[PDB]
């Protein structure tokens, strides 16, 4: 689903380009924003 539903005939995440980072930044944030909505007192941890 990408521009413009239901026309595509496409795939919707941004790889691989400079804005890759950017996109996924947003993505993670979205996730976080939903997670707290169900009572998350914790931000998404990172695994090293």
């Amino acid at each position: 689903m990408c521009p413009t539903p239901e026309a595509p005939e496409y795939a919707c995440c941004l790889h691989g380009m400079p804005t890759f980072m950017h996109w996924h930044r947003v993505y993670l944030l979205h996730f976080e924003e939903s997670m707290r909505r169900h009572g998350a007192s914790v931000a998404v941890p990172y695994w090293d």
